[PDB]
């Protein structure tokens, strides 16, 4: 038994929510709040700009050292960093960039970094300013991560189309 809260249940282990990630953050303060970051972790929008600016910008400046010291992560890749005030850990994950050319292939290979964490409130990667169909997304999830996941979808239209058109 888990604190999350009026998620519709897709699956044995997927469980899905119109909600805004930042205010359900705030909420349950989960172990790992999922990040949809870019390879340099600079968080300027999406899901990444509101998680940061909910962190008045820490989240930020710890993400400047992490990549002064190990370089831009992978397309596909992640790592954990804090959670500051939002979760105990923030899974920062990389999906690929529809709008930057990147192989949507990657995906599955993003989905996989859920799998070393239990239960995890997450986006739907590679949704959103990252340009994949969110249909996709979900079905790549849903397909890829075999531990607890709760996604938060902030559009409430897109969220009623990913329910009613899931199969
Ligand atoms: O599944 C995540 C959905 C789809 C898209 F990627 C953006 N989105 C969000 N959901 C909840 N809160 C959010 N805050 C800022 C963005 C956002
Ligand atoms: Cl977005």
């Amino acid at each position: 038994v888990n604190s999350f809260s009026g998620y519709l249940k897709l699956t044995d282990n997927v469980y899905i929510k119109n909600a805004d990630i930042v205010e359900e953050a705030k909420k349950v303060k989960p172990t790992v709040v999922v990040n949809a970051a870019n390879v340099y972790l600079k968080h300027g929008g999406g899901v990444a700009g509101a998680l940061n600016k909910a962190t008045n910008n820490a989240m930020q400046v710890e993400s400047d050292d992490y990549i002064a010291t190990n370089g831009p992560l992978k397309v596909g890749g992640s790592c954990v960093l804090s959670g500051h005030n939002l979760a105990k850990h923030c899974l920062h994950v990389v999906g690929p960039n529809v709008n930057k050319g990147e192989d949507i292939q990657l995906l599955k290979s993003a989905y996989e970094n859920f799998n070393q964490h239990e239960v995890l409130l997450a986006p739907l990667l590679s949704a959103g300013i990252f340009g994949a169909d969110p249909i996709h997304s979900l079905r790549v999830c849903v397909d890829t991560v075999r531990t607890n996941v709760y996604l938060a979808v902030f559009d409430k239209n897109l969220y009623d189309k990913l329910v009613s058109s899931f199969l």
